[PDB]
């Protein structure tokens, strides 16, 4: 009764291949260039990585050895897997400058885009992160944690997981399925998989408190999983967005966040939207906070502002939404002041979550005390 | 008070050409095989289309045909216009992927995923406004292009409405954003003045437009390049412009380029038939219906009904009138739908949900639920 | 003094491997549709193969599969040697009936394109080819034999030679210089490879009467070769023109034979100027014979037909070319019926030299006995 | 008596674009880096253009805007000749491929394989007239191509020229083919006679024009699909055009997309310096050389000298001047050629050999040759 259900893959899913790869080559051209305009789509296919879009930047790279380097970290060193990073083709279809100061405050420039983003946050957890996607992508980042630390060494890069929860008026009561489906060897069974499972995997993840004699447990359900990754799958960025946000507890505007620099909205918006959510719940205004915005290519004010607080606020909520408007700017390169984005700090969002982990700069919460007490509280 | 934005994309949209590729691929193989499996993602970029993924079929087909009849059929057949159907390249990179159920009905999930279903009576097709209307504004810049209405104007085409709501009611639109591609024979004004004429008044009621509705036209001016040139398509990137806009929440599948074996497509369009039907029943007045799926099982692991407080009857009798009247089994949803047919490629373009004319958007059950649960 | 010299590839040379990649595609199409017009370029790179190019038939054929088992069968089975056929990727580009019965006797049809083509054969050997190149072919092919059957199992396919020999007023004097250049596993060093190569490869291909001790031997010369094959090299078809015909000692017409149907004239006649040169020498009228013949495009008679017998002619040459005319169908549909092409026989053709082995339609003298008491002669 | 044959493509022959975008590509490196190592093939089909192959150097390039640009020159501006440069598809698959002599001029050959040169005093230019007047042919198609003589005509043609020869005298011209692009606009009647009296008489000298000579010009009808559409090109697929027609042997090495540090490119324009030479200095009328080099030696394996008794003096005589006056050691004929310099797009088309302004064409050994031999 009253049941929600997401999901999560590893480093290894070809999704995240190209997700991986897309911000890898950003995280090298910002490195050099900041102010690069980068679209960079990449598509991973067994044997070949097709890197291609638009980007407009001072900085020269070497797209094969930045695709390689990627492929090889995710653990894609043997044609055994499925797909080599040494031996596999690169091909680049990436353009220059499309032909496209006109603000005398940087700040005031409008959207390179039209577009809605979302952003979610709820005391849940320790991180405002929803539970289901939070222990989703615990649980595949732990295979690839006890794969790269040859704990488990028969595992394969490419995993998902999947984690039902049962809820009952918001209180998280436990989880009711399981299911992690992980790349292996031939050095193992599906019965000691099933079993080398639960004790290395799911056990160090999934609070023993939730978990009961009915909760279903589906490891490797189909059984053998030995062909993955891009071998006989393709791989595209940008098809792993609910994977990347909130694993469908909250809402998602459709644009993807890898291979964009942060003058896209698709990206900075919603890392700022998750910024003011995040704040507004650890100040202590709500439980559960949602807020859309949406942009129009050549305006710099959002187009609109919606704060929705599922009934958790602990004042009126058109209060909020002046708060949120006067506390956050909310244009788009004032984002990236804000937030301060102009780095090469995103090849390592491209894996387990955008969201959640405290080191990135849209999950500090600097902004909450000051939400506080300017809305008069304590 | 608070508002909501969604946003559609024209038939010329670089992401919107590679589902209808996708699509178009699948529909030419359903109408030979219709139990073929197919997962076909295409790439589109300046001059070339790759259209890739894994297929299992016993039909034969021409996927340079299908690819060059579709992007003709969308508009791009000129170099002028930045890409050319005639002249573009086609490379196909699909492979082949390498019989267990008594009753084909209790075959388990082919992959887990979390699906969702939405409907609400704020419109007549029991879908949100926002993207409802986002969506009519590209196909009517699509429909005066290709009946020569105006002729000046070129497929690529982004629209983006601004709804406001006073706690559930529409109260009107606060802004209309729609960027269309154009030829060099016209001016800004003119395309302002002619868009604003024959392409929004004609589709947004003008209960909802005020003055103080804002509306931007082509707002950083002339936009002649357009199409996979200057940008970049793939399948699968517009997976909310597909469903509801935002409105509702998404499981993370895209649709395009999928036979109906793929939970991603036909739990969402199932979760949708249910949504719409509870709608049309007045069992609700909103409804949000989320389905999971575990790869091997037939049964859905979650089925969730959540009605936003416009439960007409009670929500424990709502979820189990799903359970009764809707086989939302992998293949149950198959034959409750007939999505064995090449019916997709229309859905590639303008929203997947919302046409009467598909089959998860019939209201065949909506009198049976309204008598199952009282009146 | 008076010296000349000719090179071959193996079949796991990257050229060579897209050239079996072509004739294997067409092979596949021939089975089905003999009549079918195929002009099928491949391009292989570090982890790709694009078949490209333009078909005209009732088959239906797998591009991949063909593919993958043409480089399965060539060696390439694992990313140790820069190669694996199950795990590269396979991309098209081939279209279709380019919008172009026409004539009442199928015969009399014009030709496809315009062009020049040559044969050549020559008394030095026993299967009337030069011996440079016959030489080199073997020493190849030899290095390919003993990788297969597992005498040298440290070999890999990607392999050169190149023989050097001294002549003396057409007379074979000797060998004066070899080249041969092998890729090799981890499992030998140098030394031992260039023993190896001399004992198990050059031995039993070039007689002993030919090898002195001023005969310069270069095995591995540059040392050790280890990756090859597409790994690092690009691989075309057609950039092999001299390899698949006669090593240079003859002279050439630029068109390349492999992945192109009976009815493309760069092919066809081609074999038929071989078909003629070796008829020629086997009926006794010539000791070396070289013919060049030319077509325009819809024209079936050739717009020229050379015979050039290098003073080794043992009739007037004038009368040697009214033979040529006569007693072979030079037209391009009775190349076809002359040669009887219309079979999947060519897969065979893309390796170890086009020319030379005697089980080819265009290497059989039927008509030499014909050619010899038509000119008057015994 | 005898007939010979050589044929030649015009710059939007699709092998050919392939050949000028591998040498528009070295070019534009050795401008910036003259010692780099670069091995690019080319692959143009129908919308795309795949650069590819193994480049080490210092330079940093755009091969998009160099691949644009050349085909840009070369004219295929719009979707109606079947390709344009603005709107194609630009891959690449270029990779890096992965200090032994005290004296540069001493390394060895960094590949095996056999080169040859030609000259003949057939013509002014010491070439072999077919495959000189073949090219001269589609040059001229070019020429009056782009100078707005015949607008209407297209990048893509073939030419080719039948030559009698009364055993070695040019007796006149027995066959000419000229097959070229051209768009709707003309008809095939007055696209044979512009081409007659704009390409074809203006080029091949009365002389060799008889009654007899057979004009086939255009022999299939219109040829307004061209180019990459419908064919397929590929860098080094014209390796006889580029040389002698057919004339001279050939070893079997591709030029275009090679830096001077390839033998297969550098020894054939040295060899054709040493022929050319030899016969400017009247030594011999007609001249072949073969040159061989084993991998990782600086010497030649074998040089061959052929003058088909033409020899005016002892062909033992000619074979010692040979090894005199030239350095035919891979890196001794860069410096006795200055081959690292950005001068190679303009090989890539109408032939390498015969062009007085390229180095390999240079007579500047004539007088010493002659003077070493007698007179
Ligand atoms: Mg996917
Ligand atoms: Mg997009
Ligand atoms: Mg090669
Ligand atoms: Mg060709």
């Amino acid at each position: 009764k009253h049941l929600f259900t997401s999901e999560s893959v590893s480093e290894g899913h070809p999704d995240k291949i190209a997700d991986q790869i897309s911000d890898a080559v950003l995280d090298a051209i910002l490195e050099q260039d900041p102010k690069a305009r980068v679209a960079c789509e990449t598509y991973v296919k067994t044997g070949m990585v097709l890197v291609g879009g638009e980007i407009t930047t001072s900085a020269w790279v070497d797209i094969e050895e930045i695709t390689r380097n990627t492929v090889r970290e995710i653990g894609y060193v043997h044609s055994d897997m499925g797909f080599d990073a040494n031996s596999c083709a690169v091909l680049s279809a990436i353009g220059k400058q499309s032909p496209d100061v006109d603000r005398a405050d940087p700040l005031e420039q409008g959207a390179g885009d039209q577009g809605l983003m979302f952003g979610y946050a709820t005391n849940e957890t320790d991180v405002l992160m929803p539970a289901p996607i939070t222990y989703a992508h615990r649980l595949v980042q732990r295979q690839a944690e006890v794969r790269k630390n040859g704990t488990l060494p028969w595992l394969r890069p490419d995993a998902k997981s999947q984690v039902t929860f049962q809820y009952d008026d918001g209180k998280i009561v436990g989880i009711d399925a399981v299911v992690l489906s992980t790349q292996h060897s031939e050095e193992i069974d599906q019965k000691s998989l099933q079993e080398a499972v639960m004790e290395e995997i799911i056990k160090p993840i999934l609070p023993a408190e939730w978990l009961t004699s009915a909760t279903k447990f589906f490891i490797n359900p189909t059984g053998r999983f030995v062909i993955g990754g891009p071998m006989g799958d393709c791989g595209l960025t940008g098809r792993k967005i609910i994977v990347d946000t909130y694993g469908g507890m909250a809402r998602h505007g459709g644009g993807a966040f890898s291979g964009k620099d942060p003058s896209k909205v698709d990206r900075s918006a919603a890392y700022a939207a998750r910024y003011v959510a995040k704040n507004i719940v650890a100040a202590g205004l709500a439980d559960r906070c949602e807020i859309q915005v949406s942009y129009a290519i050549g305006v710099a004010e959002p187009t609109s502002i919606m704060v929705e607080t599922f009934g958790t606020e602990k004042v009126p909520s058109e209060q909020l939404t002046l708060l949120v408007r006067e506390f956050f700017d909310l244009r788009p390169y004032g984002l990236i002041q804000m937030l301060d984005l102009l780095h090469p700090i995103y090849k390592e969002t491209a894996a387990y979550g955008h969201f959640g982990r405290e080191h990135f700069p849209w999950e500090k919460t600097d902004k909450a005390q000051l939400l506080r007490d300017a809305a008069g509280l304590k």
